[PDB]
């Protein structure tokens, strides 16, 4: 309990650095730079650097997918880590590529793939071992088959490595670049809840023999049909270590009956055959039509094979089965019950922080340049899934290799080489593919964080006691914003969030106007997409739609009953905005619909940004047009091309036909 | 006296929680500070 440490995740990807507490490594007798040999189950072993991280938990210690993979360990089993003093540098170490990774490249895995990894690097080395090398537009893993100094060698400038040879087989190996959590982003969190309910049925599937308790069996993904779905049913199989099997709604449609009540029941029954068993029912939308009144006979019964198939069958048979549609709502009723799809998943649109760590790992086997600053890409995203964000991926990378082909002529099959590897990926090969940009969630209510600074305010004194922490022994729930437009009203909840780290929603008026008004309307939908994320505030702009001048003064009356009840979730909270507060049926204001009003002295502080491009105030004090003079005062730009940023001279000119 | 707004006095008298964290439960000099802006 004290030296057996529990694997975690890597927040640097690297196979030879392994992070852990520095309060346990001062119980070890151990700081940085030091070697462990760290062996897991199976008698295997490797060797490692550790490294003084406070950020991973005492019990806990930090190990990447390679590193994992050499252990025959997977992520939540006990290792134990041995101090490895009796090491010395090696002198020859021959390195062998493996055969399902040399696909074509050719050239030198030396000069290219191997140096850059141990220049300057000083690795230790197992005599059976094997690793990836990212670079070039692919991965090809790289196999130790001997060790100069005994088994445990040290890779250094003194080292002479004879990479002559064949490509070397692999044994039972999985692929090192198989899918993995580490390459899943923008749903980290929910990523939480889908690895704390089959952790257990899957990884430890002993109690589940004598234990009543009727475990998780029913999954039901769901989100864009762009992305982020299949990835997330395999990064965990292939990495959790289940079976995995993934049937696709429309080759199950494309029988006659025949491989449509078989595949059916044969998958059902081979999944079943094996211990970790997870079900991908790819596409079932194409399966289940919903409550299709009008259609055929055939999704009348391949529905009507899978729900007998489901509550009959897996059954504490150690069988977890994940649904995968574009919609929860065009799917039928019956299939989300007990035992059936009774656990849920969102899966939304990245944020800001998830669309970046998505970049990174599709930009990872490129070379890629400094003047490339894939934050700011990261930003302007918005609308753009794990598909797209991928779909950009290649087109940044197939327009590199047109403007640079020149010199390079009469390719042969194996032409690839060091100029594959190297192969620099300017930023303008992003911006001409995006330039052509096309993203797809658009119509979405996006989940996201706000990342905008308190300090560009300037109120008049928000008192701090319209806040609370879940720690009481009722609360109010109902605020509206209201007053002159621009003092704040839209970007006043956004600041709020920024302190409380909860998610919010903006919602306009006419975007409740929906065509696709007809119970679970967008309307709900809305509701309903704030109910998973807890907590998760909802501002409503644009309220002023609620008078008159079909389902025209209808919509409000939908929006009134379902903002009731939610005083009961406590951990919701719903905002609104408006200008004219006279149109506005005072049914709102009626308690726990609505139970507070905020108005919007003299002119405040606001603080400004591109300090940059700025040039060096409160007397034109004697917002409204805040940023409008503003963006006029940079227009202002003086574009004497045939050093002067900003001026004084140029305001007065604005204020001239202003109001 | 000198309901309407009953459990809105009552929750903010609770929500004037003093956080002295670096006893005190429910006291008047935090009553009048609620009627300066109520209606
Ligand atoms: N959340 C995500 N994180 C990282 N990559 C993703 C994510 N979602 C999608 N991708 C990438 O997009 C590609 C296609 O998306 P896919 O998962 O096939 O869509 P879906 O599962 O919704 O049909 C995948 O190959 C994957 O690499
Ligand atoms: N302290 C501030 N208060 C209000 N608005 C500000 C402030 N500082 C900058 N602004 C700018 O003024 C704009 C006012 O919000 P806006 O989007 O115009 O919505 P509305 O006019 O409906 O309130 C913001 O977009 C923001 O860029
Ligand atoms: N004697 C009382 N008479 C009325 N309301 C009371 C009384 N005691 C406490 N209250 C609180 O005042 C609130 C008044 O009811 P409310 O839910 O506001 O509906 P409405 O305002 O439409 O009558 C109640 O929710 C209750 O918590």
């Amino acid at each position: 309990g004290s030296n057996r440490l529990v694997v975690d995740e890597a927040i640097n990807d690297d196979n030879s650095v392994v992070s852990l507490h520095p309060a346990t490594m001062e119980k070890l007798q151990l700081f940085r730079g030091d070697t462990i040999l760290i062996k897991g189950k199976k008698r295997k072993d490797t060797v490692c650097i550790a490294l003084a991280d406070e950020t991973c938990e005492e019990p806990k210690i930090r190990m990447n997918k390679v590193v994992r993979s050499n252990l025959r360990v997977r992520l939540g089993d006990v290792i134990s880590v041995h101090q490895c003093p009796d090491v010395k540098y090696g002198k020859r170490v021959h390195i062998l590529p493996v055969d399902d990774t040399v696909e074509g490249v050719t050239g030198n895995l030396f000069d290219a793939y191997l140096k850059p990894y141990f220049l300057e690097a000083y690795r230790p080395v197992r005599k059976g071992d094997l690793f990836l090398v990212r670079g070039g537009m692919r991965s090809v893993e790289f196999k130790v088959i001997e060790t100069d100094p005994a088994e445990y060698c040290v890779v250094a400038p003194d080292t002479e490595i004879f990479c002559e040879g064949e490509p070397v087989k692999r044994e039972d190996e999985e692929r090192l670049d198989d899918v993995g959590y580490d390459d899943v982003g923008g749903v980290r969190k929910q990523m939480a809840q889908i690895r704390e309910l089959v952790e257990l049925p899957l990884r430890h599937p002993q109690l589940f023999k004598s234990i009543g308790v009727k475990p998780p069996k029913g999954i039901l993904l769901y989100g864009p049909p762009g992305s982020g779905k299949t990835l997330i049913a395999r990064a965990v199989a292939n990495e959790t270590g289940a079976f995995f099997f993934c049937i696709n709604g429309p080759e199950i449609m494309s029988k006659l009956a025949g491989e449509s009540e078989s595949n059916l029941r044969k998958a059902f029954e081979e999944a079943e055959k094996n211990a970790p068993s997870i079900i991908f029912i790819d596409e079932i939308d194409s399966i289940a039509p919903k409550r299709e009144k009008t259609n055929g006979e055939v999704e009348r019964r391949i529905v009507s094979q899978l729900l007998t198939l489901m509550d009959g069958l897996k059954s504490r048979a150690h069988v977890i089965v994940m649904g995968a549609t574009n919609r929860p709502n065009s799917i039928d009723p019956a299939l989300r019950r007990f035992g059936r799809f009774d656990r849920e998943i969102d899966i939304g649109v990245p944020d800001e922080i998830g669309r970046l760590e998505v970049l990174r790992i599709h930009t990872k086997n490129m070379k890629l340049a400094e003047d490339v600053d894939l934050e700011r890409i990261s930003k302007d995203t918005h609308g753009y899934v794990g598909a797209d964000l991928a779909a950009l991926c290649t087109e940044a990378a197939l327009q590199c290799i047109r403007e640079k082909m020149d010199v390079i002529d009469l390719e042969d099959d194996s032409i690839d080489a060091e100029i594959l590897n190297s192969m620099a990926v300017t930023n303008e090969h992003f911006h001409t593919a995006l330039g052509n940009s096309n993203p797809s969630a658009l119509r979405e209510t996006v989940v996201e964080v706000p990342n905008v600074s308190w300090n560009d305010i300037g109120g008049l004194e928000n008192v701090k006691r319209e806040l609370q922490e879940t720690v009481q022994y009722s609360p109010s729930k109902g605020v509206l914003f209201y007053g002159p437009p621009g003092c704040g009203k839209t970007l006043l909840a956004k600041a709020i969030a920024n302190e409380c780290q909860a998610n919010f929603i903006s919602v306009k008026g006419p975007e409740l106007l929906t065509m696709w008004f007809g119970s679970e309307a967008n309307v709900r939908e809305i509701f309903d997409k704030a109910r998973q994320s807890a907590p998760c505030v909802l501002f409503f702009d644009e309220l002023d739609s609620i008078a008159t001048q079909g389902a025209a003064d209808r919509v409000l009356n939908q929006l009134l009953t379902e903002m009731d009840g939610m005083n009961a979730k406590k951990t919701v909270f719903i905002i609104g905005a408006t200008n004219r507060p006279d149109i506005i049926d005072s049914a709102l204001l009626r308690p726990g619909r609505l139970d507070q009003l905020i108005y919007i002295r003299l002119n405040i502080f606001k603080a400004a940004l591109r300090k940059s491009p700025i040039a060096k105030i409160g007397a034109l004090a004697k917002g409204a047009d805040i940023t409008e003079i503003c963006q006029r005062a940079c227009k202002y730009a003086i574009r004497e091309n045939i050093v002067s940023e900003i001026k004084a001279a140029h305001f007065e000119e604005s204020m001239k036909y202003a109001r």
